[PDB]
């Protein structure tokens, strides 16, 4: 309850840093050398996914369905997100978010 609804303010933070492209303010969500998973593409550290987030489309993003597993001192976000792209194609996305123990992004899995 408690780490859920923190999970949750997270990542409806992280939906307005993404269409903001506040990328630096992404990447202070996440551990050093966490890995973003984009579409089973791992990129491991913060140098490797602030290219991820700069290569991203102009894309608008509205989460609607947040599914969050507690597996102990982690916590396992799937979130569904209607992703609207810079031509008006709107597609459903999925996004695997791992917290550790202090709510650090640990894991990043986006399949399309
Ligand atoms: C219109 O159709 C699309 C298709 C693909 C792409 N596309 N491309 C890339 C890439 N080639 O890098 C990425 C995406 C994407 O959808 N990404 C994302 C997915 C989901 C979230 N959200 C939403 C808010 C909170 C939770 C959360 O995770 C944030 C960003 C980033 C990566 C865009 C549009």
């Amino acid at each position: 309850s408690a780490r859920i609804a923190k999970a949750k303010k997270l990542i409806y933070k992280l939906e307005k840093l993404w269409n903001a492209r506040d990328n630096d303010g992404i990447l202070k969500l996440f551990k050093d050398d966490a890995v973003f998973n984009l579409n089973g593409v791992p990129y491991k550290g913060k140098e490797a996914i602030k290219k991820v987030l700069e290569s991203a489309p102009k894309a608008k993003y509205k989460i609607t369905k947040i599914d969050i597993k507690i597996v102990g001192n982690e916590i396992i976000v799937n979130v569904d997100v209607l992703a609207t792209g810079p031509s008006g194609f709107t597609l459903k996305v999925k996004s695997t978010i791992t917290f550790d123990e202090d709510m650090k992004i640990t894991s990043y899995e986006v399949n399309l």
